[PDB]
């Protein structure tokens, strides 16, 4: 068996086991984050040694532990008990959510503020929303989550159409108190309704469409082996679940001939931030971060057959804990297929006579998640010729406010009297590097322009430069798409048969990075969203780039202090991180759904090969 | 029957037989560019009124004419004779093409650099390239072609990876007449072949692929009347087919209710540039303008079943003129297809228990071009939310080159002694907007930065500008990524129900523009490469962005002079220009054929629609 296999519910009931016994997992224990830690570096042989990482939350007010437990020997690794005005708190528990909204509904302040606005407390929604860190002294080493108004009709109604604008609360949900409540003033909450499913707002629905068919008489082309180990057309890799990440992709490797070579280590999505641009003191707060403050694989939907993935499917459902140590199965959470992906290679020659053409394959590994009103899709894409691409899809429904009458330079309208404030998404890749082997190193690429002159008489030529990044403290890199500027990660220590260092080369879409102020509270928290690129000399301990407990954490944690240490990346064991995003200003026809919008990066060989990997594939049948 | 409708076969022997007795068409006569024009702008209501364009050239070395003749009415209505010294010669013709190597075989300079090589003349392949405007004044007024060696070793293999460099020739392809032979020195003609079918060279094919079946049981949601008019998923446009241009879109509109709302009036590629970085004499002139010297409609393959488009295919067969006038079919020269492209919109909903998904699709209408040691393909998508995107796809086998034993700046090694010099691949899409009618504006919107402070007190906030582009020398514009720089455009007197002007924004890749220096003979010739957005007032001469007659035309014409008249174009009829391109540093995995690069552009409504136009589409089958 592998030790990157998934977790099994075996497992996870050891843990529960090992932690009730120890008497760490007692009756007012919550598990609010658990996961199996990856293998130590060099250990492969030999030994399983299953350990498992666990954030251990407590309702009464005591200090959170973090744990270690090995499971293959059955005992607790360390136990250590967390000081959260220090190093912040523990991931928001799905519990916490309602009791914001049960909670508000018998304070008296907010049904103060409901009944001037003649509103039934029964039809008010509130969002339970993260904290962060501002002015509120009284909030330091307080359990925090925010709350915004929204009214539901009916049962069945979209409450996201009626936002309720100038009023906000704050609650502590360990000790059940509403520490303040903040009225600015009425405003009108929007009357229309958002209820995409209602015939009246659709109209009749589409007869035009015809079903498309996509079927594999004879079976996919990639095999499962082991619950999660890959392999198609020449790739090999372990499909990983984590509750915070989501999928992970593990031992990225391509078969060369008859040689396994290594490409990536691990690869995630490590953290995400959604920071909002609206200065209204409502909302001037609002920033989450989905991964580290809510765990993005516990909300992943279970994905139906012909609806949320078309084709021939093959499905991984993942264990993870709930707050008790009870596994819990997603049913159908990662989807598998391969994608026809149009034309690879092409060419009628003249001279030859010989007309070819190759078709090109994409194989897809996905998962999607909801988190209040958005919805996330995460796709990795592995491609015949050696490619690797991410696509985050982001859809669901905007997140709204009133429209203020004046109309707004940070909020747009999408329906009388509703508005939607602008913000951004923004992901953190974390690519454990493998080029060949664990020394690896990064250069940066710009297109070189050159002068008319001696050397260069027609003024035709144009050039490219190469800059090694040698230590952490200059690896911190921002885009430029006016230069072309690429990143390419090359094995100095392995040559291709011209004797270059071997290489993938890494493509940005190069949108605009964190634009809050750089004194904002969210640019200290956000560090990592505020460039384009790291690279970081690789250590066991430094898997987030905003630290490991991210909720109602102070900045500074995470990238910007671990590249203080100024190690040497030179042909070192190194991580690439990649901040991207989008920038989203709020169109009319994103109202009452959102369209999906993608952002991403791809990384493509770069003399990795000795010729085009893809000779071998077959004239279509 | 529309007056959109592609031209006919019958329409061609119309032409010919009325320029045969008008005396036009000679035997000494060869027609180099045929096509129907456009309607005139108003004069939808009524009457035909099928005219043709016709570029005629003399083998013998009389004047070319311009020629347009109306064959509804069966005259010639007007006939001008062309100084191509002064406006640029006409678009090379096929037969030329040929005659630069079977001249070249009986020239005693060219026999002589090829036995210093010790090179059987039989075994020389000879790529006619065309010959630009350079320092040799006997050129002006010359039909001129350039002409680089490679060796073929047997009628198979693949020339491409024997270049025979320092040697080039120019030939006078007129009075047949090879004016100079430059031999700069002798380098080894690389060795190892090129032989991608080679059972020796991809080794045993791959077993693993199984098959991917696309099928559409009931036939595809769209349909085509009059012979190339599409009507799918609410969009209504016309296919045409030019053979300077390739595919040609009219009358883009989206049926809105019951209203047929126009969006783009005419899209097309109307140039393409490819410019070479290398400075060396034998290769420091070559730039291709594959659109406005060779024709890329002329060229366009013939897209096979299974291979080269996958799925439920409707084909187009357009006609074209061949050099005398008789029509010529490609058969299967445009293919049309819907494609599957995952999830359209996706949200669960904790409060109203709704779970709702949508699939999204497209419509691709694609064709494929060869021109020598490249392929082209051109695809044209529109999705079900109303965006419209393009796609080049880049591929066949890399332009070639002797690598100097020192290396070199501007050329990459692609396998022993074999080199590729470094060039771009730059496109220029001319879109006729209509944006809800023919009163539009163009403005440029930027992402702001807000500082921290008063109005701003946690320095969250930013916001956008947008500008108006009033007048043609405003509108030459260049791309920002790093402000998220984006084009809008819209149509004042058009409001969506928030009364806000209708739009539609353009996204551009933000790729490098043309990198030769700014004194170049090819940067006066590309002057369009050299910024990413142009606006002009429409004028129905005003086509291409370097005029109508390219091959060795001096600079300037185009889009500079266009621009200088300084015209209204804030709420007018208006013409958007955009630049993208790739700039290519060839590498390993490109040899010895490359797989697809893209690159492209796309436009998405900005409030054209009152909420989400896509509501309607149903649950899936
Ligand atoms: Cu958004
Ligand atoms: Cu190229
Ligand atoms: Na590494
Ligand atoms: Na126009």
């Amino acid at each position: 068996a592998s030790p990157f296999r998934l977790a099994s519910a075996g497992e996870i009931s050891e843990v529960q086991g090992i932690l009730r016994t120890a008497g760490l997992l007692g009756p007012e224990k919550r598990i609010a984050y658990l996961g199996v830690l990856d293998p130590a570096r060099g250990a492969g042989s030999e030994a399983e040694d299953r350990r498992f990482r666990v954030f251990i939350h407590d309702v009464s007010g005591a200090r959170p532990q973090e744990v270690t437990v090995s499971v293959t020997n059955g005992t607790v690794i360390s136990a250590v008990e967390l000081d959260t005005a220090a190093t912040g708190e523990l991931p928001v528990l799905e519990e916490e959510f309602e009791v914001v909204e049960q909670l508000l509904a018998t304070d008296e302040r907010w049904l103060k503020a409901l009944a001037a606005r003649n509103l039934d407390v029964s039809k008010v929604r509130v969002a339970p929303l993260s904290a962060g860190v501002f002015e509120y002294a009284e909030e330091r080493g307080r359990r925090i989550l925010r709350g915004l108004a929204f009214v539901q009709d009916f049962p069945e109604d979209s409450a996201w159409a009626h936002p309720v604008d100038g009023l906000v609360a704050y609650v502590d949900v360990v000790s059940k108190e509403v520490t303040r409540v903040i009225d600015t003033g009425v405003f009108p909450v929007p009357a229309e309704h958002g209820n995409y499913t209602d015939p009246e707002l659709t109209g009749p629905l589409r007869t035009t469409q015809k079903p498309i068919s996509i079927t594999q008489p004879e079976g996919p082309s990639f095999t499962v082996t082991g619950g999660n180990h890959i392999e198609w057309e020449k790739w090999s890799l372990d499909v990983g679940f984590d509750v915070r990440e989501g999928v992970v992709l593990h031992n990225i490797a391509f078969r060369d001939g008859d040689r396994l070579r290594p490409i990536i280590n691990r690869a995630s999505i490590a953290e995400m931030v959604v920071p909002y641009g609206d200065p209204s003191p409502i909302r001037s707060w609002q920033n989450y971060f989905d991964t580290g403050e809510y765990l993005v694989g516990q909300y992943a939907n279970s994905l139906e057959l012909g609806c949320d993935c078309l084709g021939d499917i093959t499905y991984l459902s993942p264990v993870i804990s709930d707050a008790f140590g009870n596994p819990r199965e997603i049913r159908n959470g990662i989807c598998m297929h391969e994608e026809d992906w149009g034309i690879l290679a092409k060419h009628s020659d003249l001279w030859s006579g010989i007309n070819y053409t190759r078709r090109n394959r994409r194989m897809v590994i996905s998962f999607f998640t909801t988190i209040g009103n958005y919805d996330y899709g995460f796709y990795w894409y592995l491609y015949l010729d050696g490619t690797i691409e991410f696509e985050a899809k982001a859809t669901g429904v905007v997140f709204t406010s009133a429209f203020p009458e004046g109309g707004s330079d940070n909020i747009s309208q999408l329906a009388p009297g509703l508005g939607a404030p602008f913000h951004q998404h923004i992901f953190s890749a974390r690519l454990d590097m493998a080029i060949d082997g664990f020394t690896n190193r990064v250069e940066e690429e710009d297109v070189v322009r050159q002068t008319m002159g001696p050397g260069n008489e027609r003024g035709n030529a144009f050039s490219r430069k190469r800059t090694v990044l040698t230590r952490e403290s200059e690896a911190v890199r921002e885009a430029d798409a006016r230069t072309g500027r690429t990143w390419i990660i090359s094995n100095p220590e392995s040559k291709n048969r011209l004797n270059e260092p071997v290489g993938y080369k890494l493509h940005a879409h190069n949108q605009p990075t964190l634009l809050a102020d750089p004194g904002s509270s969210i640019a200290r928290r956000a560090a990592f969203a505020t460039k384009d690129l790291w690279v970081t000399r690789y250590a066991d301990d430094e898997r987030y780039p905003t630290g490991d407990f991210v909720n109602q954490h102070s900045g500074g944690a995470g990238l910007p202090s671990y590249i203080a240490q100024d190690r040497d990346i030179d042909g070192q064991d190194i991580v690439v991180w990649h901040t991207f995003g989008l920038t989203h200003f709020p169109r009319v026809e994103d109202w009452p759904i959102m369209p999906v919008d993608t952002v991403g990066f791809k990384l493509r060989p770069e003399g990795f090969f000795d010729r085009s990997p893809v000779l071998d594939v077959p004239a279509n049948p």
